[PDB]
């Protein structure tokens, strides 16, 4: 079910490919990213081509898109990282037992941002030996979500009284949502790394 | 979606009790009646959850690929109180829902060789009306090595490539009683046996 845009890995199941600015795919990366971090400048943009990745991902998103009716399931949006987690998120994605606890808590699992400027804290994307930081862009099944709060391991019931029916995510704030949190393996797909300096 | 399944009139979820004496109920009770012959047995329900079968069967190939040979899959036990029944037959076993109970050889699911071992009140814990909660799940163990306490990951198969996994824990590689997995749809709950002391 590879997409076919990627590059040909040669019965290979991982690559990172080097984006070319001038080309639609960088520049409407660059442009997301700017959008709010126009005080930073990329390096380079790396797309991620990870097959095993990419079919767990692909299945989940297959599952939320028949569960739900008719719902735009899937946001692209930032997560920024440490250098040393890199090769980690790159073979085997986001783990939520790895998550750092986020200055608002909205529940213990993986958080995504819809802003780069918030990824690009240096609390989120650490500044590596030589002054670079990490983010990567995400697809995020958000689904269909709620408010979060700080005690929540999976997302809550949609109904209490039907406690094993859940929302896909939780957010900040449902109005003007600006971070998303994902419970499950394979509920998130790193599509581009993104290296940027001050 | 298996032979041995009944159909679910297009329904994606169904909990499907087995008759008493045909072989599919004969093959899971001698599973468990091995180590758990003093307990008696009220009822065994085959598991058919579409979603968690084909992110399991996902896994499952792409372990087969990694390993390059089978023999990834193992045939193991998990107690549970009842209160976490509907969860697990929806949403499978969740490394994050994992009480004090849980501990020793790692943050992952802790799966039984033997059906006596899940047996214990602690794990299966006998609801209100005496009713205790084991399920039969098929586990992908794959290559294993011996857990330890904290390990939020299986380790390494080598620390020069260390993204590359052992995919269980034991606590003895040479004589395992149990495995733990660290993440999702690597365990498929494949019968429920409700039963008492
Ligand atoms: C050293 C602990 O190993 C085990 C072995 C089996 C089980 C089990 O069947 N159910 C549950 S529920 C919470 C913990 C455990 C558990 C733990």
């Amino acid at each position: 079910n590879l997409p076919e845009h990627w590059t040909d890995m040669n019965h290979q199941l991982f690559c990172m490919v080097q984006l070319e600015p001038g080309q639609s795919e960088y520049n409407t990366i660059k442009d997301k990213f700017t959008r709010t971090c126009s005080s930073y400048a990329i390096e380079k943009i790396e797309r991620i081509q990870n097959a095993f990745l990419w079919q767990s991902y692909q299945v989940k998103k297959r599952q939320m898109d028949i569960k739900n009716d008719h719902k735009n399931n899937e946001r692209l949006l930032f997560h920024g990282t440490d250098a040393d987690s890199v090769p980690y998120v790159n073979q085997h994605g986001f783990n939520r037992s790895c998550a750092g606890k986020n200055a608002v808590s909205y529940g213990k699992g993986t958080y995504f941002a819809v802003d780069a400027s918030y990824s690009a804290k240096d609390t989120y994307s650490k500044p590596d030996s030589n002054g670079r930081k990490h983010m990567y862009v995400v697809r995020v099944l958000t689904g269909v979500f709620t408010k979060g709060r700080a005690g929540l391991v999976t997302p809550p019931p949609k109904n209490p009284h039907n406690p094993t029916d859940l929302f896909d995510s939780v957010t900040n704030n449902t109005r003007s949502p600006k971070l998303f949190v994902v419970f499950f393996d394979n509920q998130a797909y790193p599509e581009y790394l993104i290296t940027f300096t001050a």
